[PDB]
């Protein structure tokens, strides 16, 4: 990983211990990246709703996951769903029934540093995962880049800032995901966010993430070229917001 502190410094060493484990994946790879771009033909809003428990930003939310997941199906362009336990509560569990009960795209929402996570992603049903710019070399990020694309998988790829997003460039990244959320302050910055967008060039797939709570933030970002819109705290305290939102 690269040089960090923190509590990333923390997650990041926890996330090296993580147990992997064994199952069978009884699941197609339906992809996020192409489930977006059809909805754009339909110019149908594409929100990416997350599920998590628990995180930085935000008071604790205990729901059941698979009545979440479930609610989620009919709205939702696909799901995000946190398997990392300290910092958000989640878990491998979360992720396993979720797959096992919904037909939409699941992105696995972790700490990614070991190979192993991706073949827990991918034995667990997840369609996809993110890699994170801030907490991977370039060196990390292409060798798991090229791994998770040995399962078929095509992980969006998570930057924030000028630096992460040339990386992203460098290694091959078809979609990206741009949290207007700094990992390290927790600061939402909207106005970098939106330079970052103007700067990804137009097959790449861009996903907007964070401080997102309005159908016209939504409109405004569409007519910037954002894909789609990924939603987690607003979502877990109120799913039915999502109904709003897509109208
Ligand atoms: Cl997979 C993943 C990882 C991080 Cl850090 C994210 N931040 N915002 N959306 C995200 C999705």
């Amino acid at each position: 990983p690269r040089y960090l502190k923190g509590a990333l410094k923390d997650v990041v060493q926890l996330s090296l211990r993580r147990p992997s484990l064994r199952a069978s994946r009884q699941r197609p790879i339906i992809s996020l990246r192409e489930r977006i771009l059809e909805f754009n033909k339909r110019n149908i809003t594409a929100i990416i709703a997350v599920y998590k428990r628990k995180s930085p930003s935000g008071l604790d939310v205990e729901r059941d996951p698979i009545e979440y997941a479930k609610f989620m199906e009919r709205y939702a362009v696909g799901l995000v769903i946190l398997t990392e336990e300290k910092y958000f509560n989640g878990s491998y569990e979360d992720l396993r029934k979720i797959a096992s009960s919904v037909s939409i795209p699941i992105l696995m929402w972790d700490f990614i540093v070991k190979e192993s996570q991706i073949d827990d992603a991918y034995n667990l049903g997840a369609d996809t995962v993110g890699l994170i710019v801030k907490i991977l070399t370039e060196r990390e990020l292409e060798s798991l880049l090229e791994y998770a694309r040995s399962y078929g998988m095509e992980p969006a790829i998570v930057i924030n800032d000028e630096e992460d997003l040339d990386i992203a460039l460098r290694i091959g990244a078809r979609i990206i995901i741009i949290s207007s959320r700094d990992l390290e302050t927790l600061e939402i910055n909207k106005e970098n966010q939106r330079k970052l967008i103007s700067m990804i060039p137009s097959n790449v797939v861009k996903v907007a993430a964070s401080g997102i709570s309005e159908r016209n933030e939504i409109e405004e970002l569409r007519k910037l070229g954002v894909n789609a819109f990924e939603i987690g705290s607003s979502l877990m305290r109120n799913p039915e917001k999502i109904k709003e939102l897509i109208l």
